[PDB]
């Protein structure tokens, strides 16, 4: 599924991301925009044997198990295929873990490069929340 901006914002709000660990909703929407272009099926296969999965491009070395990645930790305790669903629940639950495991949103390269320091409220402006 390719989400709309406001539709994704509402889904992320329903799942408790607004102000999760001090990150406003627009940060999460911005991260998804630049990680995956709002596409739940996005995959990026890296040369290091790992793969980034889903709307938040969560990597298979630390966070989910795909059976193919060296050094797997599976800290979210999920198969990576769960991150390719049309429903965002598994991606949101794992994203919450990423931040709870002592990372901030700097764990997402697209957040740090394209969202940090910007007016991230723009990403939820005009939306029914
Ligand atoms: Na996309």
């Amino acid at each position: 599924k390719v989400f709309g901006r406001c539709e994704l914002a509402a889904a992320m709000k329903r799942h408790g991301l607004d102000n999760y660990r001090g990150y406003s909703l627009g940060n999460w929407v911005c991260a998804a925009k630049f990680e995956s272009n709002f596409n739940t099926q996005a995959t990026n296969r890296n040369t290091d044997g790992s793969t980034d999965y889903g709307i938040l491009q969560i990597n298979s070395r630390w966070w989910c198990n795909d059976g193919r990645t060296p050094g797997s930790r599976n800290l979210c305790n999920i198969p990576c295929s769960a991150l390719l669903s049309s429903d965002i629940t598994a991606s949101v639950n794992c994203a919450k873990k990423i931040v709870s495991d002592g990372n901030g949103m700097n764990a997402w390269v697209a957040w740090r490069n394209r969202c940090k320091g910007t007016d991230v409220q723009a990403w939820i402006r005009g939306c029914r929340l």
